[PDB]
C-alpha cells in the first residue's frame, strides 16, 4: 500500500494520475454545460472507476454513461443511478439489463433497430418500471440516420406503440468522428453537422406528435469547444475528457497540463552500440494504440528530444546520438500515452497523487 | 458460473481455450523437448494462469518461465517452484526478488549489466542461498552480445567473482527475430545463428574456465521447427506455443488446426447501407496486435468471406457485397486473434472448453 509515497517511489511501470488535473478537468466540464444550460452525463470508459465516478459526476453519483454490462453493475453496486447504457441494447442479456433497471430509478438503454424494440416487448419489465430506451442516430459507426424515413417510424414506435412498458426519453449521438480529423474548425464542423441533424430530427418528431424529451451529444473533441448551438439539447455526453491524452492534444481539444495521465517507467538499461535507452514499459502496460508507427504510442514528458522506437510485452527501446549520462539506470521517465482508454485499460490500478505524493489508489472494473 | 454450458451459450466477447488443443499443444513441445534429449522451461506469459502452466509444465509445477514480479509471486503462491524470471533483474525491485529466492528453491535470475551484478552483491541473501544468474546473450534488444569481449568478462566475474553469494547457472539468449521473417527456413537460421552463437560462446567460456553447466534458448516458432543442432543446449524456453494464433500460422508454426485459442463474438446488428455485420467485439477483447490494417487482427473462423474493417472499444465492423440472412442477429462467430499473448491480456477470465461445453474457468494474474 502506497498513500503518501512519492511519485519516483512506486513500482514501475505505472499508471499516474494527477488528481488537480483530473478534478480541473471534470469541473471544468461541468462548467462549461452550467454556460450551456445543459445537463452533463460523463461517461466513465475512460477510466472504469468509482473515484473516476465521482469526479466527473461532482460528488452526486447519479448521470453516467456505460460502455459494458460490467461497467452498468460496478456502478450500480456503488450507488449510481441515472446510468445510460451507451450501447446497442444486447438483446442476448435482457435478464441482466432487466435486472439493472429493476434495481435502479433509472437505467437507460439505445436502440436502433426494430427487432430490438421486439425484443424488448416480449420480455416486459414490470413493477410498473419502463424500458426507457434512447434512439441512436448515426449522423457513421450504429444507429439510424435521421433523414432515413424509417428512423422515424421507429422513434415514433418506442415512444407511442406500448406506453405502459416501454418509453422514448431523447435521441442519442455521439460525434466519434471528431476523431479522424485536425483543428478545432474541423471538431466544430462535425459538432455542427451533428448537433443540426439532431434538432431537425427532434424538429421532425414535434411535428409528427412524438414526444421525445431529451436530445444527447458530444464527445471529448467536441465537447472540450462547444458551439452555441449546442445550448438547444439537453445534455453532452463526453468522458475521456477528464484524463485527456497525446491524441487530444495532437487534436487540439487541449493544452499538455490538461493530461492527467502518466505512465511511469524506469531506465532499465543502456545499449551504447544501439544508442539506445531500455525502459520498464512494454505494450502490456501501454496498449499499441497511436501506431496505426511506435513513436507515436507515446511521448516523454519534458524530452521531445527521445522517442519510443520498440515496444514487446514488457519492454521499451528509447532513442535521442544519445547521451546515456543523462538518463542513468533507476531513473523514471513519465510516458504522454496515446489514448487514455487504451492504457487505462491495461492496469489494474492507478496511482493517484498531488503535489508528487501519492494520495489514492483507483482500481477499475473491466471485462464484459 | 459456467461450468458445461455451451459455447455459443457465453456472455460475448469471450477468450475461449480449446483444452483439447492446448493439451495436445504442450504434450507436443514435451515430446519435441524429450526427443532432443534437453529440458522445456515453457513460458507462461501467454497465459498467465496457474492451469496454463500445469499443461506446459506437464502437471509438475516446475520449472517456468515469467516476464514480471506479477507472475513470479502468482506462480509461488500456487506451488510452482525453478522460475526463472526472464527479464534484466530489476535493480529496483531486489527487495522482492530477494524475498523470493527466500521462499523458493531455486528462483533464477538474469541479468547483461556489470552494474546489475555489483547491485546483487550489495544485497546478499543470506541463508547460504546464491543468486541463480543467467547471462542473457543478444546474439537484437537486451543482453551482452557474445562475441563482445565484455560478455566473457561479465560472465566470469558471476561465475567466480562471489561464488557464495552468486552463481551462474547458464547463458540465456530468446531468438525473438524469429517474429520479423517468414516461413521454416528462416526461422530456422534464426535459430541456427543463435544456437550456433551460444555453442561458440559456452566453448569459450569452458576454454577460459568458466564453469557454465546450462544453456537456454527458444522462440515458438524456432522449437516449434527444432534444428538438430539444439540437442547441445540443455534447455528451450517457448511459451506461446500453448495457445498459438493468427500470426503463428502466417509465420508456419502451426497449421490452424492448432490455434487453440477464439475470442466469440456476437453479431448484435446489420447495416445493409454499409454493407457491415456489427459485432460486440472491439479491441477492449482483441487488442489492435496486428494492425501495424485492422484487417489483420484477426480472422474469422471458417469465413474467409468476411473481415475486420474496424474497431472501437466495445465495437467491430465486418464486411463481405454481404448476405445478411447468413448471419443473424444473435449468431456467433469465433474470431481467430493475431497474437495470443496480447488478446489474453485483455481477458480477466478464460473460457475453457472441450466438445463445445465449457469445462472449465482460468483466471490470469495481470500487473506488476
Ligand atoms: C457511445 C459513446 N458515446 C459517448 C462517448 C464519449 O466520448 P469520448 O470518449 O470522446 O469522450 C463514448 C466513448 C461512447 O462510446
Ligand atoms: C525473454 C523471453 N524468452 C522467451 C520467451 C518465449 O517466447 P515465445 O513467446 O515466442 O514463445 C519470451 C516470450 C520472452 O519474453
Amino acid at each position: 500500500m502506497w498513500l503518501g509515497a512519492l511519485l519516483d517511489t512506486l513500482p514501475t511501470p505505472a499508471l499516474t494520475i494527477d488528481r488537480t488535473t483530473a478534478r480541473r478537468n471534470a469541473e471544468r466540464m461541468r462548467e462549461r454545460c452550467r454556460a450551456l444550460g445543459v445537463r452533463l452525463r460523463p461517461h466513465v470508459k475512460t477510466h472504469k472507476t468509482l473515484e473516476g465516478g465521482l469526479l466527473a459526476t461532482g460528488g452526486t453519483r447519479r448521470g453516467i454513461a456505460v460502455s459494458t454490462l460490467a461497467e452498468a453493475r460496478f456502478f450500480a453496486d456503488g450507488g449510481f443511478d441515472d446510468i445510460l447504457l451507451a450501447y446497442p441494447v444486447p438483446t442476448a442479456r435482457l435478464e441482466e439489463c432487466a435486472g439493472l433497471a429493476r434495481r435502479l430509478d433509472a437505467f437507460h438503454v439505445l436502440l436502433d433497430r426494430p427487432e430490438a424494440l421486439a425484443s424488448l416487448r416480449q420480455r416486459p419489465l414490470g413493477h410498473g418500471k419502463r424500458w426507457l430506451v434512447w434512439l441512436k442516430l448515426d449522423c457513421g459507426r450504429a444507429g439510424v440516420r435521421p433523414t432515413d424515413p424509417a428512423a422515424l417510424e421507429l422513434a415514433q414506435a418506442i415512444a407511442n406503440d406500448a406506453p405502459e412498458e416501454v418509453t422514448l426519453v431523447g435521441v442519442y449521438a455521439h460525434c466519434g468522428n471528431t476523431y479522424g480529423c485536425s483543428g478545432a474548425d474541423t471538431i466544430q464542423a462535425i459538432a455542427r453537422t451533428t448537433t443540426n441533424a439532431v434538432l431537425s430530427f427532434v424538429a421532425a418528431l414535434r411535428q409528427a406528435g412524438v414526444p421525445c424529451p431529451q436530445a444527447s451529444i458530444g464527445s471529448t473533441p467536441s465537447c472540450s469547444h462547444p458551439i452555441p448551438e449546442m445550448s438547444q439539447l439537453t445534455e453532452l455526453h463526453p468522458g475521456n475528457y477528464i484524463f485527456y491524452d497525446l491524441q487530444q492534444t495532437q487534436l487540439g481539444s487541449c493544452q499538455p497540463q490538461d493530461v492527467a495521465i502518466r505512465v511511469l517507467t524506469r531506465v532499465i538499461g543502456h545499449y551504447a552500440h544501439r544508442g539506445q535507452l531500455l525502459v520498464d514499459c512494454g505494450w502490456a502496460a501501454l496498449s499499441l494504440h497511436g501506431a496505426g508507427g511506435p513513436q507515436g504510442c507515446a511521448a516523454i514528458d519534458g524530452h521531445p528530444e527521445l522517442r519510443l522506437v520498440g515496444l514487446t510485452q514488457e519492454h521499451g527501446l528509447l532513442e535521442h546520438q544519445m547521451d546515456f549520462g543523462r538518463f542513468p539506470v533507476g531513473s523514471v521517465l513519465a510516458l504522454i500515452p496515446y489514448h487514455a482508454c487504451a492504457t487505462a485499460a491495461m492496469h489494474p490500478v492507478y496511482y493517484v497523487h498531488e503535489e508528487g505524493k501519492v494520495v489514492a489508489l483507483w482500481h477499475p472494473v473491466r471485462g464484459w
